[PDB]
């Protein structure tokens, strides 16, 4: 009577749910893309300017705001919401992280490594299931490829969730409280691999 | 409610300076040798750069004075913003600028070499990004083929600054204070480079 079924997504659910949003964008010219990514990228490392953009969402702009602005807006804009509305998507998600890992963020889209990132988050994800439950977890991120131990970004973006990483076994020990932000981190992780390219 | 921040990247102050410089690059290179002969008179006669200052706010002036306004008003005589305005930005800058800032500049000039001193106050600008915070850098102003000790010309440029300075490393270490005066000289050594071409 008081709802029609369980507060708690699983992967699956998740998945699809992002996938929608990143089909959309998995349809577009190829410049228009690398001209997002360009300017996200920049957008990622000014959080000043990460917070103009959105609020831009809700007339030009300089920087890297403005920048991606002009890849979702006609002359005299004119916001198009089938282009604003993937991007307005993915700044929810980034709301939910916290500066450093929209650094780390920056950081693969110019290195252009967002595949093994969304690969380990979206299988610890996978692995966690049900998410309200603590649980230890037999996966090594060095063996998919990633860098592992204190420094690595792969740990960082992890910490920065909040759950608890060993330079051993067990590397990963999922906490329920990171719900929240290692979905949010697939999502981001899934949507700026969606336009790269891929 | 009360829309964007302070303080500026390296980025957007050479954005910024980049708009008045390109319009110095289009004029035709006679009146940019008759202009740089004045401005290096007024740079060198602080009596007569407040008399510029006061004229541009056009009566002719005697001296290197008068002949940077004959390259701005002539031969009508009044004033072509065109060509007054940039003129007006750079002195905007000199302001901020001590009297011995203003001779090592006249100096650069008269050997024309500018683009020594502009690359590490550039490159000084970028590094210390975010200005407001205090910090050390590794860059060594010799390793870029500028004289580097207690009396060298760039050196007292820096020191005019407010920044702290050694002959051993570290060399350069940025003072939050030194801000308005680093770019004041930052685009006073554009604007002149400009003219140069360069």
């Amino acid at each position: 009577v008081p709802a029609e079924g369980a507060f708690t997504e699983d992967f699956q659910g998740l998945r699809a749910e992002v996938e929608t949003i990143s089909k959309e964008l998995e349809l577009l010219d190829r410049e228009l893309c690398q001209l997002l990514l360009e300017g996200l990228e920049g957008v990622l490392r000014d959080q000043l300017a990460l917070r103009a953009l959105e609020e831009a969402l809700e007339e030009p702009l300089d920087g890297p705001a403005g920048a991606v602005l002009e890849c979702l807006v006609l002359s005299s804009g004119m916001l198009v919401p089938e282009l604003a509305i993937p991007v307005v998507y993915l700044l929810g998600a980034l709301t939910m992280l916290s500066e450093t890992q929209h650094k780390l963020l920056a950081e693969a889209l110019e290195s252009q490594t967002l595949l093994g990132p969304l690969e380990l988050v979206g299988s610890l994800l996978e692995q966690s299931a049900p998410w309200q439950e603590r649980s230890t977890m037999s996966l090594p991120p060095g063996l998919l490829g990633n860098s592992w131990g204190e420094g690595a970004p792969a740990w960082v973006l992890l910490d920065e969730c909040g759950l608890e990483l060993g330079e051993d076994t067990p590397h990963v020990c999922w906490e329920p409280q990171a719900q929240g932000r290692m979905c949010a981190l697939y999502a981001s992780l899934a949507l700026l691999s969606g336009l790269s390219q891929e």
